């Protein structure tokens, strides 16, 4: 798997290239995996993903949610990784053959498909949630190693790292802004992604050492 | 909406070049083009801007926003910020989602398409039976524009009876997917065509046959 640094993963989401730029160097110290979104691809280009491996050096994970159709799903997952993405995350609530098709391009391409589970926002209660368990073990029949699960519900991930075993790769958003507690989360994901408790922060290195300070016996 | 000659084109090449080129040859069967993922993130978004500079066409973003409401809310100021006219939203993430996507519409003057239920086998999974909780959903939240399954004509027709025949519904999954033009616009507003027309040898040729067997519609 993955090694992330201090188990800290940023979500820039700033729709600035210049504030996306200074505020990821500003913590590069302290983070060498960095995910990118849409906010800032549809911003700035899918260009911006070659400019922080050349300013940084970190590892790329594109948070695109794909949930498309199988052949479309091919086709987004294969834009991305030439790109100069490392992993892409995919919806699993559109079902096996689209996720299917993005581990396909993934191993044709040699990069890393994590798969999104249950999501943290309120509105995953509707319906997400009720198909959250099986999708992860949809996931794990796939052959998928990389998850997605809601630090906003601790139950919730604890379940989630359940199904898929402690040898999978878990990652969690959800932590600051949105509720979710740095250290429980870590006692079920490999890592967790923050992004505006850092990049809002009036000093987004100090915001970042504070969590990881938090979270030092871990 | 009103989608000339009930077509919608999806534009998903990934080459500049040949989307500008396939599209400027159906041009004169359509006015209204479905933009993806697949010619964005290989063009960048400036291509709707080109897009519209070339044909004028009316242009629906089909990113099937699915993220939490603060991150729909961004991925939708960017998308209309570009000169997208609507854009298609996924309506399994919740309520909640939704309706950030509408709020950012409502301010920038855009539409919200709905997508209830896909088209491809594995939407039966998960997707299927939650649609028509999902399409409820809809009406209840005020959303008057929904995209429904051309490869399910009993989904489709379901779709509709809850959305009324007041709502505006689009399908794709015609041609390529199974799905029959005709047969799909007995619910449907427009239909959605993608590779049944830009891989096809002569692209115009592909569009004015369908045009041609549902010039009864
Ligand atoms: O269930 C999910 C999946 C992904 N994200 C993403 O993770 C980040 C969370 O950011 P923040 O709340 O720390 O600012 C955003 O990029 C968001 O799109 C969530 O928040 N929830
Ligand atoms: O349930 C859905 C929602 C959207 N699309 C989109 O509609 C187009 C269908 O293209 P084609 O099968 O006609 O080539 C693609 O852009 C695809 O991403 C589907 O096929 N199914």
């Amino acid at each position: 798997v993955m090694d992330v640094m201090n188990r800290l993963i940023l979500a820039m989401d700033l729709m600035n290239r210049d504030d996306a730029l200074r505020v990821t160097g500003e913590v590069r110290e302290y983070i060498d995996t960095v995910k990118i979104g849409y906010p800032l691809v549809l911003s700035e280009g899918m260009d911006i993903i070659a400019e922080f491996r050349k300013r940084f050096g970190c590892r790329i994970i594109a948070d695109f949610k794909v949930a498309d159709i199988p052949e479309t799903n091919e086709k987004i997952c294969r834009a991305t990784f030439k790109a100069g993405a490392d992993a892409i995350i995919v919806h699993g609530f559109p079902g096996a053959d689209s996720v299917r098709a993005c581990l396909n391009v993934a191993e044709e391409m040699g990069r890393e498909v994590f798969l999104l589970t249950e999501m943290s926002h309120p509105g995953a209660e509707m319906f997400i949630q009720g198909a959250a368990d099986e999708i992860a073990r949809m996931g794990v029949d796939l052959g998928v190693k990389n998850y997605v699960g809601p630090s906003t519900r601790p139950e919730r991930l604890s379940r989630l790292r359940e199904i898929i075993g402690q040898d999978s790769f878990l990652i969690s958003p959800g932590v600051g802004a949105q509720g979710g507690d740095p250290g429980e989360t870590l006692r079920f994901a490999d890592a967790i992604i923050v992004g505006r408790s850092i990049y809002l922060a009036d000093n987004p290195a100090a915001a970042a050492a504070g969590i990881i300070e938090s979270i030092k016996d871990l």
